[PDB]
């Protein structure tokens, strides 16, 4: 039986900038690094940036919408995105669903998130104002 | 300041076959769907399925080392793996690091992991065994 996420890999063209992005933009705690990759840690989350040399820098528009959210309190959230905002990050979407989120892009172009708000409150919001044919489980 | 994953987001081309996927064949709870996706959670993590018309169904080899790695026993381990060979899920690598690992692949091509261990277990194993240029960093 399956217990929750163990770990989230990420292919990167080039190995010291995107350490440099999730260390010192993302402030996560970098643990090891080596010729090819690096591991760093948010909270409970373990991160793998795995250096792949046909990563490619992909626009946008011609990714799909998988991505990555990170959580972030809601005190927190403004100065962070401001921040990253000045350090030249680029965004890939306006926020148009409930909790504050800031959509951005990591340099290889992965599709990331700052999110505040949890599961169980996505779905009271859903309870509230469902989704287009939407369809609820309980118990 | 990040506090760890908030969501995990995969774009899917059909999405009554993913979410059976997800929580038929991996076991996590659907706590809604809608005309365009779904929501369920495994532990910790809240996965939500996006139904994108952008998303291809993707071979392995077309794809980078991107992946998602999910938490399981080392009890359950072989077994569980054992049933998803059984039920046609293919298999995008052979395991090569500390700890049991099985690498399957989602309906679009999503590269997975069932993983047992931690990232302190990963760091202690690769202290006795460096990788190819590796350094530690205190705290
Ligand atoms: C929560 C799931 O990623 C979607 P959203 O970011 O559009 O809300
Ligand atoms: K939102
Ligand atoms: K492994
Ligand atoms: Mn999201
Ligand atoms: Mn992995
Ligand atoms: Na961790
Ligand atoms: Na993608
Ligand atoms: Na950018
Ligand atoms: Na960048
Ligand atoms: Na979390
Ligand atoms: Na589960
Ligand atoms: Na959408
Ligand atoms: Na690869
Ligand atoms: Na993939
Ligand atoms: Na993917």
């Amino acid at each position: 039986m399956l217990s929750g996420l163990n770990h989230l890999t990420l292919a990167v063209s080039q190995l010291a900038p995107s350490v440099a992005f999730y260390q010192q933009l993302l402030g996560m705690t970098l643990h090891a690094r080596w010729d090819s990759g690096a591991y760093l840690s948010c909270g409970d989350l373990w991160l793998c940036l795995s250096l792949d040399p046909q990563r490619r820098v992909t626009p946008p528009e011609e990714s799909d919408y998988t991505h990555y959210a990170f959580s972030i309190s809601e005190a927190d959230f403004a100065s962070f995105a401001a921040r990253l905002e000045a350090a030249g990050v680029a965004v890939w979407k306006l926020n148009r669903s409930e909790g504050a989120s800031h959509y951005f892009l990591d340099p290889d172009g992965h599709k990331l998130e700052l999110h505040v708000g949890s599961l169980a409150q996505r779905l009271a919001a859903c309870r509230e104002q469902p989704y287009k044919g939407m369809v609820f489980f309980e118990q």
